[PDB]
């Protein structure tokens, strides 16, 4: 019987392992192995419906020839597993053990594998473990349905943007776009008299949402750029709120006579616009079209990467920042003590008895660790401790060069002195 | 007759202004300036109906003696603009016009101010926008309402954590915790039956959301070290959905006859639990109790602290890992070329001809300039083209003063 399968796993240490012998048991298979392979994942914020929706998909998926696909209104919703409550339940990467076979209008067979993922910003997660499932089911699905709640907001974008980029950074280079198709999907949207549930008005929102112009702040410009430039298709669809049932009511099963008319009257709309074997483009990596065993292939290396390479992960803003702050002070204040350094014992200067060079290291030394703690920077002094040692530390090195510079200049210095003591 | 008033207004340049007469004619006046203040601010992400609960904050205001301060079911509600529709309505800070006089259990009779923001994350605004809104609403207030949709995500408490950090930073130094008190407010809470609606549920969510434990990555425990530092107090009320027609029906305007009542019921008690005469802290800077006037004098010092270049400022998450990387990449490009002409013109090795000393210099240099490419960075070549520049400039001055190193070895 057909079942969800955990296919990566998110270690508590926060290490990633992906499972070969499920994931090849899934897509491995004689029947399925060379077909070419369509993928349709959805992700996005924890906690909001993400789960539910893969069940209605399977739902369709299942049954596509019925005149009633979204099915009797007493039964309950089955699949992934989801449920209310404010801890997350699905966790890593998981995908529907059996892969459906389509026919695309144009001749035979291709695979359809679902997606379904953790959701980012769960209080278990670091933000490197949200961007790594996020980007790893970006970097495998040919559609990406992108879930949010109410609106569209700026951080989100950002979100966007440093998700999709961790995934491009692993991936190999290409000059086409790196990601097929995109879907905004705004839960619980609000106002329809502005935009209308469905594509249509999700298009219309989504259009000037994304809009990109050449006269607003560059870092409006530039989140707006970098995700038009990921995905060759970027789709909208506004859903209605699905009643307070279906949000509040822990007795709530999935069961359709409990979920809001105007609510199932969309998912209707939604499900079949995204699963229609027309718009179920074959995945696509570096110009080629992918199979299913070549999925499993990529797999792989794209987890070899984030568990190799050095890729620059990502960071909490704060985090970011303070970083920054403190490296640009460590610069400034050590070129000065540098640039200060040359002016009394560069190689174009006279030789400098041990002790006035030393006086003139120390000063100039303070003077620097002076200038540096003068900076204001995010992050506070306990965050700078490491940069100040840093900084202290780097500062000596540049002296003992210099020693041995100056040394070179009159060798003899000590010899002659002790000589002439006597 | 009373209203709200712009007091920090941010232009389309993203340039911030100060109102200062309006700001003046309001805390300056005879019968306020000298009293002991508490402020009270709400903020949070855009469009979540904070300008909402703060009309509703007024009704209290205007009515604390009555029973039945909720008002009139039929009335609608109003004060500061609040409003449906997916674009932001409030922009900078609004303060009530009339500053509301209450008598602490104390003996000691205060003042009290309230203050509206523009939410955060705007199509309109850059994260220097939001973050300033932010600080200064958190900088000026001594009780700041932090007002969620659903739930407590990480990504919340990492915005909270760099807004305000980003507050500290144009404050003065203390010895104390910067802030008072902060209520974590959940709008459309869905889980009653895992935490209650109201307070204690709320003190229990929240306990467990913010709690560390020596079992969490660093990264989590920081987030919450952090926002313990900063306040004084630190609490947690959850709210039900108010019902979809409050958030749907573009003719709502406000009754409470088309709330639902259980949102009421919560409403009734969160409104005096936040506000009433016990409840109400001065603000303190610093370890003083402020008045009005001194609250219009650190208005005025914190704005021109973020009208200026003096403090660096936040950018997005790409943003600025980008800048990171980069300078990172640059140092550590640097470091290679300088350590390997150190191993062959550092002051105890043999002076070179100055021909191979360029020769040596011009491959050093190369090796580290591919040596940057190498690395991988957000985002993109086109960000990192400027830092490579300045890192074959710097090398190219590092050269200079190897080759006085070299030459002094022949002056002979
Ligand atoms: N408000 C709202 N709740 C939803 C919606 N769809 C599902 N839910 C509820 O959201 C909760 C979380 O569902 P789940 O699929 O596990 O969320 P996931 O963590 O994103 O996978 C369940 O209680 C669902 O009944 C929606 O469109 N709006
Ligand atoms: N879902 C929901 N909507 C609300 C709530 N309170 C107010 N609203 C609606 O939120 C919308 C925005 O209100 P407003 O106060 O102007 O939002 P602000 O931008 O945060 O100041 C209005 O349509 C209100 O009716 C709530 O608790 N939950
Ligand atoms: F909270 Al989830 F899948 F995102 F259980
Ligand atoms: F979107 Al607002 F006040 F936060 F109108
Ligand atoms: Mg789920
Ligand atoms: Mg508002």
């Amino acid at each position: 019987k057909a079942g969800p399968v955990q296919v990566l796993i998110v270690k508590d240490d926060h290490s990633f392992e992906l499972d070969e012998t499920a994931l090849n048991r899934i897509l491995l298979s004689e029947a399925v192995r060379d077909k070419e392979v369509v993928a349709v994942s959805v992700a996005g914020a924890f906690r909001k419906g993400k789960s539910f929706l893969m069940d209605f998909m399977l739902r369709y998926m299942y049954n596509q020839e019925s005149v009633d696909w979204v099915g009797d209104y007493n039964e309950p919703l089955t699949g992934f597993s989801w449920r209310g409550g404010s801890e997350r339940e699905t966790t890593g990467i998981q995908i529907w053990s059996e892969i459906f076979l389509i026919n695309k209008p144009d001749g035979k067979k291709v695979a359809v594998l679902l997606m379904d993922t953790q959701g980012t910003f769960d209080s278990q997660s670091t933000l490197r473990d949200s961007a790594t499932v996020f980007a790893l089911s970006t970097m495998i699905s040919s559609i990406q349905v992108y879930n949010l709640s109410q609106n569209v907001q700026e951080d989100d974008l950002q979100h966007l943007q440093l998700f999709t980029e961790y995934g491009r950074l692993a991936m190999e280079e290409t000059f086409l776009k790196p990601f097929q198709s995109l879907i905004f999907l705004v839960r619980d949207w609000s106002f329809p008299y502005e935009f209308s549930y469905g594509a249509d008005g999700g298009a219309k929102f989504l259009e000037k949402r994304l809009k990109v112009s050449g006269n607003q702040h560059e870092e409006l410009q530039n989140v707006r750029k970098h995700i038009h430039s990921c995905f060759t298709n970027i789709s909208c669809f506004l859903l209605p709120h699905p009643g307070l049932k279906v949000a509040t009511n822990p007795n709530f099963d999935g069961k359709l006579k409990e979920i809001d008319d105007e609510f199932i009257k969309n998912l209707k709309i939604l499900i079949p616009w995204l699963l229609s074997p027309e718009s179920l483009d074959i995945k696509e990596i570096n110009g080629n079209k992918i199979t299913c065993r070549g999925l499993v292939e990529y797999f792989k290396a794209y987890i070899k990467i984030y568990q190799g390479e050095e890729l620059p992960h990502p960071k909490s803003m704060l985090q970011a920042t303070a970083e920054a702050n403190n490296l640009a002070a460590v610069a400034t204040a050590k070129d000065t003590y540098n640039k200060k350094m040359e002016e009394i014992c560069g190689g174009d200067k006279p030789f400098l008895a041990p002790n006035d060079l030393q006086t003139k290291h120390l000063q100039l030394k303070e003077e620097s660790v002076k200038l540096f703690r003068g900076v204001k920077k995010m992050g506070g002094e306990e965050f700078s401790r490491r940069y100040l040692q840093q900084l202290e530390s780097e500062i000596d090195e540049l002296y003992i060069q210099y020693i041995k510079h100056n040394d070179s200049k009159n060798i003899f210095h000590a010899a002659r002195a002790a000589a002439l003591e006597h």
